[PDB]
RNA sequence: GGUUUAGAUCUAAGGACUUCCUAAUUAGUGGUUUGUCCAAUGUUCGGGCAUGCUAGACUCUGAACCC
């Protein structure tokens, strides 16, 4: 928990190789990192440790000097700038192979340490395997000191001592320590500033999200840019000069980028003279309290009736939260037409999306769409919702294992100064970043513009396609809110839905039909069966599912008894439990609950396969699998409060963990004990 | 029969706290007393892992592997 990588990430800037050094500091500002880096003034320090400062500083001084004359104009040219008009396929095609970052990386890390900096070329190889593995590093993965220190011999770093061997217990207490000040400030100060240098380094949007892309700054300057202005055209707007103003992200896709806008703390100056630790203290800690107390409850209270809406009004009945419920709804549709019939007719079925939903949202039709669901209402009426917390906020007892209120008539003033004064940050060729609001639709990233799309859909769906609910048993469509879905039994209905999609009707809300994707399949016998919804394999007659069966892959389960086999599964049961899945904003909370099982699911299947394998030779221990559970259990939990920081539906979560598991028990039969073990977990 | 090795103790050498004296500032050097300290420090549900463990002794207790 020490080496962080999301230090490297998103640092964009022009460089100029021609006059350029990665060392910023000087040799006394590096020697107080290194034996103090918690105070400087390391004539603080005790006499014995002052002994071997010429050493520590003999040794900076060189790489310093190395720093200084090194020719990177030379390496970039000779490793990483022989790019060509090429027009590449996708995106992450221009990013610099994996192969090549880490030559450049370790090359110059190379010419800038001796060996006597490096503690010998039995160390030094082994500090480049784990330079290399915090290139590996994922987005939000850390790497702990303690491991990169694993196989560094303290006693090859003469210069970190008094130029003899280890003389005393004492002298072997600071030489560790100076070595851990010294190991770390090379990997933070060099190591993360080296790609920082050369590279922009993002987190590739699709799948695997321990990947991350190494753009060469040239190169994602050419590449933003171009998307940049093609989208500022139709999006963006010239604005003159806190809590509506966040910093543009554009991350690569299949040949495009998805431009997602981080919301800023600091205010519109604040951020440009950075230079005062006084006020941006001030304005961190009003970012933190909006959201709490004044924006969290206006997203609580706009759900927490759209679940009544979706409910009761048929037309948000259509609106689904999460992939599983639309299988669900099918197979439900399914048994409901044979309740009569008992030979399903011959159906017909649509499928479409709607181009750049958050973007293209019509910001007049939204206003109207949230007073839709207070028009009901009163207007000096005060919602009540409940506070959360945070898991620090959880101090009752350690080792985990009330109301709030806010009126309607400011909830709905907060809505709109979120849809009119949400402003982007994007830099300019000069290098100082300009300012942009939206012409249409609304950043994605802001909090509130997530479930604004997911409200106005619902409104758009309950006020055009009311003709689809006369006599709903024959046809029922569901959203699953950037897709949609269609069945229907005969022509005369599918004829008037496939009118209205493409039609200009549905563009007034703001959805603009993707026609290239709008796919069309009828049980005709000699059309089609076979069709694919969002995770659902849907079939035209029999309507079976099967979701993917390859998103998450096979664990390769090939480990011995007894606690070998769990190791495996818990190292990697977190690396699949990606704080991107857990993310309560970008998916639903249902949503979660789905992933979290499949991820939980394919990690007990597994241990099944190979459980009897190894029964003969070692039989398993019932208590020994329980702190295995109450491990994968506790930090499931753990994770997903803290990514979000709330506790939203942290008991939710918790009732459906120790639920899909005590069906995946079923073998092995008494396991009683284990069973109703996980029954009692509430704290 | 062969290989490897531990702790205790003794002696010598060095190291670490603490007062006094160093034409030291990309500097931190060298003598020193009136008490102490020289083996662990991290890490992992008392065993492993990483780093560290001066030099001798026919002083004492031993240990592990192969034939
Ligand atoms: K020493
Ligand atoms: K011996
Ligand atoms: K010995
Ligand atoms: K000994």
């Amino acid at each position: 928990k020490w080496i962080y990588k999301f230090d490297v990430l998103y640092q964009s800037r022009n460089p100029r190789y021609r006059n350029y050094e990665i060392i910023r500091t000087n040799v006394q500002e590096v020697l107080a990192e290194i034996v103090s880096p918690s105070t400087k003034n390391p004539n603080s320090e005790n006499p014995a440790v002052k002994k071997r400062f010429r050493g520590i500083k003999n040794v900076v001084s060189r790489i310093i000097s190395n720093d200084k004359k090194c020719r990177y104009d030379l390496i970039y040219n000779k490793y990483l700038s022989s790019s060509d008009t090429r027009k590449l396929k996708t995106m992450i095609d221009y990013s610099t192979k994996f192969n090549r970052v880490v030559e450049v990386v370790l090359i110059i890390m190379g010419k800038l340490l001796p060996l006597d900096a490096w503690g010998g070329t039995e160390n030094k190889k082994v500090i480049q395997d784990r330079i290399v593995d915090f290139l590996r590093l994922g987005a939000n993965e850390r790497l702990h000191l303690d491991d990169v220190l694993s196989g560094i011999k303290l006693s090859k770093f003469k210069w970190l001592g008094v130029g003899n061997n280890i003389s005393s217990q004492q002298d072997f207490q600071i030489r560790k320590r100076l070595l851990e000040g010294y190991i770390n400030w090379v990997f933070i100060s060099l190591v993360k500033n080296i790609v920082r240098a050369f590279w922009y380094v993002t987190e590739s949007s699709n799948m695997d999200r321990s990947k991350l892309f190494y753009f060469t700054h040239s190169i994602w300057n050419e590449l933003s840019s171009n998307w940049i202005t093609k989208y500022a055209k139709g999006n963006l707007v010239q604005v003159v000069s806190q809590f509506t103003n966040g910093k543009i992200k554009l991350i690569p896709k299949r040949g495009g980028f998805r431009v997602i806008c981080v919301p800023l703390k600091q205010s519109l100056y604040s951020f440009n003279n950075k230079r005062n630790f006084a006020l941006k203290q001030k304005e961190k800690w009003d970012y933190i309290f909006y959201q709490k107390y004044t924006l969290s409850p206006v997203r609580q209270v706009l759900q927490l009736k759209l679940n009544a809406l979706r409910k009761s009004d048929m037309g948000h009945r259509s609106s689904v939260n999460s992939t599983n419920e639309v299988a669900d709804r099918i197979l439900t549709f399914r048994n409901d037409l044979l309740k009569k019939n008992k030979t399903l007719p011959v159906l017909y079925m649509i499928k479409f999306d709607m181009k750049e939903c958050y973007d293209r949202l019509n910001q007049n039709a939204l206003k109207e769409s949230i007073a839709g669901i207070f028009k009901e209402d009163n207007e000096n009426t005060t919602y009540h919702v409940r506070e959360y917390g945070t898991l620090d906020e959880f101090l009752k007892l350690k080792r985990v294992r009330k109301t709030l209120s806010i009126s309607k008539n400011k909830i709905i003033e907060v809505c709109h100064s979120q849809i009119e004064d949400a402003t982007c940050l994007v830099k300019n060729k000069e290098g100082q970043y300009d300012l942009f609001k939206r012409k249409q639709g609304v950043f994605q990233g802001f909090s509130l513009s997530g479930i604004f799309c997911d409200i106005l859909y619902s409104t758009m769906v309950s006020k055009e396609f009311k003709f689809l609910w006369e006599a709903t048993e024959d046809n029922l469509l569901l959203r699953l809110v950037d897709d949609f879905i269609f069945i229907t039994s005969n022509k005369d209905t599918l004829k008037k839905v496939k009118d209205k999609i493409s039609s200009n009707e549905l563009q007034k809300y703001g959805a603009f039909v993707n026609h290239e994707k709008t796919v069309e399949i009828n049980g005709e016998a000699g059309s089609s069966n076979k069709m694919t919804f969002v995770g659902l394999d849907i079939n035209c007659l029999t309507l079976d599912v099967k979701k993917d069966s390859s998103q998450f892959s096979r664990p390769t389960c090939k480990f011995r008894s007894f606690k070998a086999l769990f190791s495996n599964l818990k190292q990697f049961y977190c690396s699949n439990l990606s704080e991107f899945l857990l993310d309560f904003s970008s998916n639903s909370l249902e949503t979660i609950r789905e992933n979290v099982d499949a991820i939980l699911k394919l990690t007990f299947e597994a241990i099944q396969t190979s459980f009897a394998t190894i029964s003969k030779q070692d039989s398993f221990e019932r208590y020994r699998f329980m702190k295995f559970l109450h491990v994968i259990i506790e930090t499931t939990i753990e994770k997903f409060a803290r990514v979000n920081g709330s506790m939203e539906g942290v008991e939710y979560l918790l009732t459906c963990i120790k639920i899909t598991i005590t069906k995946s028990l079923a073998f092995m039969a008494t396991k009683q004990e284990i069973i109703e073990w996980l029954y009692t977990l509430t704290i």
